């Protein structure tokens, strides 16, 4: 308690000593309140919207651009649950460690990241790019760092909104734990369940490979507030990664887990406006990228245990017998790798193809670990999927699509209203017409690469790339091959043919017309506006929309991509 968070509390209390009140009308029950002191909406991308006019009248698209569970308490698991988690976690860190070496990340790696611009989620210095160059920052980092070796913390404080800390705390986190992401610990090759750095063009092939295994249905249960259900027991099993570490690193990592993860401190703005200095031990509070890795780890653990319960490796979560402990360990050593290979896990998101459908009603460990399923009753058995093409994963489903030459594409898909609505939204303001156009172009090239099989998206993508100057540059499961000025057909051939391990025949495709679409009926099912008069007017009069946007941007060098499509080929 206060002996670990006090210093951080004391430092803040003094920076606002003038205005400090211990409010008695504070809304926190499960969060500890210490005191109080006085104290970037969604915009529309006009380039994308002018080139998607039929969607101006679709409420699912237009509503997307308009516009308390953290204060809950998860009970401590039973002793038999806690045992199962401890044994599985120890075995899983060993497996992940077999072919990887934990190691500290470096400023010269962190710096380069800030130069490339990433969601480091950091709050004297204007931007992050500036602070990185000023050694005064690195001096502050040194003081804190040397404090962490002391077993103490001063400035590592969360700001609720998404939990931003200041760039310095983010570095000390990245220094100790960045290896997890930087060195691909949750790669499919390394972790067997993971998909880190796979890409949306590989996920469908991965789910089809799981489907090939003998077993029951495919289960894809979402957790209700995954992060809020992260117990102190989960934070302590995650910390066992430090047992694979040495020297300074082991100390630095131990400090992040002890002082920032297992004993947090947060400043939340309450408009009644008084900045509450609230604390708590449990729930998920980290950088988005370390959160991804530890979420994947803990999810892999929970799902192996749910598989154990379904296969009758253990009878009761209340207590584990000495013989059961040996049986769990023997199960992991004998079949652990096989059972990891039956799953696709991305943070809190999973798909499991268990040995059989006993898994569907194996609920006691899952519920007692506090990973309560969403959109169902706690003890109602899971609904599985019989077809890998119906399974939801990372907000997508996957279609099997046969090319006119017999080669097989497995393509990602979601409701087209969600795709068009997202492309019409920008995260921030103050951007130029040029920067808005380059973001439109990023969406267009993503659509050409991932969603080429949707008739409306291939047409709108061609229209946007025709409307934006040819040479202008586009601006954690994913890898982003669409962020380039290279020709999109060349990138398509690299991604879907050359580099695709599921494609035996490497014959390049010579034109976009060789590249197939979904069934005309399969397109409407996933939200296409084909067979509507509106969409017909838009398609026919596409060159007029392209010319409207060219006139707004001005006299630049443009390319006509519309003749890459059959209907505009004269
Ligand atoms: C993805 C993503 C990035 C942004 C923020 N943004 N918005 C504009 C208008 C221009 C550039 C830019 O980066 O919005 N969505
Ligand atoms: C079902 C179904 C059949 C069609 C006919 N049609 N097909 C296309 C590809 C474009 C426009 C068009 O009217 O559209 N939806
Ligand atoms: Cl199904
Ligand atoms: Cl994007
Ligand atoms: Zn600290
Ligand atoms: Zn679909």
């Amino acid at each position: 308690n206060l002996d670990i968070i006090g210093k951080r509390i004391e430092k803040i209390k003094q920076e606002h000593e003038t205005s400090w009140h211990y409010d008695q009308d504070h809304p926190y029950k499960t969060w500890a309140y210490h005191g109080s002191y006085e104290t970037a909406s969604s915009m529309v991308n006009g380039v994308v919207r002018l080139l998607t006019k039929p969607w101006d009248i679709i409420p699912m698209v237009t509503q997307m651009a308009m516009t308390e569970k953290v204060d809950t308490r998860t009970q401590e698991p039973k002793e038999g649950t806690k045992k199962l988690m401890k044994i599985t976690a120890e075995w899983l860190w060993k497996e992940l460690g077999k072919k990887k070496t934990p190691r500290m990340c470096t400023r010269e790696e962190f710096t380069r990241k800030v130069r490339s611009n990433a969601a480091l989620g950091a709050i004297k210095w204007k931007s992050a790019r500036e602070a990185v160059e000023d050694s005064g920052f690195w001096e502050l980092v040194d003081k804190e760092r040397n404090l962490h070796l002391e077993g103490k913390c001063e400035t590592c404080v969360y700001n609720m909104m998404i939990w931003y800390m200041w760039l310095g705390a983010r570095f000390l986190e990245f220094e100790a734990l960045g290896f997890l992401n930087e060195d691909h610990w949750f790669s499919r090759e390394n972790s067997l369940s993971g998909v880190e750095g796979e890409g949306l063009h590989k996920l469908g092939y991965i789910l089809r490979d799981v489907s090939k295994k003998e077993g029951g249905a495919m289960y894809a249960d979402d957790t209700a507030g995954w992060d809020t259900r992260i117990t102190l027991e989960d934070l302590k099993n995650e910390e066992m990664v430090t047992n694979h570490m040495e020297g300074e690193h082991k100390k630095l990592a131990e400090a992040i887990f002890k002082l920032t993860y297992q004993n947090k401190v947060v400043r939340v703005q309450r408009p009644t406006t008084v900045m509450d200095i609230i604390s708590r031990r449990d729930q998920r509070g980290s950088g988005q990228v370390v959160t991804y890795g530890l979420n994947t780890f803990t999810n892999m653990e929970a799902q192996l245990i749910r598989q154990m319960e379904g296969e009758g490796v253990f009878k009761s979560i209340q207590h584990l017998t000495v013989t059961e402990e040996i049986a769990v360990k023997n199960w992991l050593v004998r079949v652990g790798r096989e059972r990891l290979s039956r799953m696709a896990i991305s943070g809190d998101d999973c798909v499991v193809k268990p040995l059989d459908d006993r898994f569907a009603s194996a609920l006691t460990a899952l519920n007692d670990m506090g990973k309560v399923r969403k959109d169902i009753q706690q003890w109602e058995p899971s609904r599985g999927w019989n077809d890998w093409t119906q399974v939801p994963f990372c907000s997508h489903h996957f279609h099997e699509l046969i090319m006119k030459d017999g080669r097989v594409l497995v393509v990602p898909c979601r409701n087209q209203d969600e795709l068009i609505g997202r492309a019409r939204i920008s995260q921030g303001a103050g951007w130029s017409l040029r920067e808005t156009a380059c973001l439109g172009k990023s969406y267009a090239q993503m659509w050409s690469l991932m969603y080429f099989h949707r008739r409306d998206l291939r047409l709108a993508a061609n229209a946007i790339c025709s409307a934006v100057p040819s040479h202008w540059v586009p601006t954690i499961h994913a890898t982003h091959e669409w962020m380039t000025t290279e020709d999109m057909l060349t990138v398509w051939n690299r991604v879907w043919i050359q580099e695709n391990p599921w494609m035996e025949d490497k014959t390049p495709v010579e034109s976009w017309e060789e590249i197939p679409y979904l069934g005309k009926r399969e397109d409407q099912w996933c939200g296409s506006l084909i067979g509507l008069t509106s969409r017909a007017t838009w398609a026919k009069n596409i060159q007029t929309a392209i010319n409207q946007v060219r006139s707004l941007i001005g006299n630049e060098e443009y390319t006509d991509y519309m003749p890459s499509m059959k209907r505009f080929r004269r």
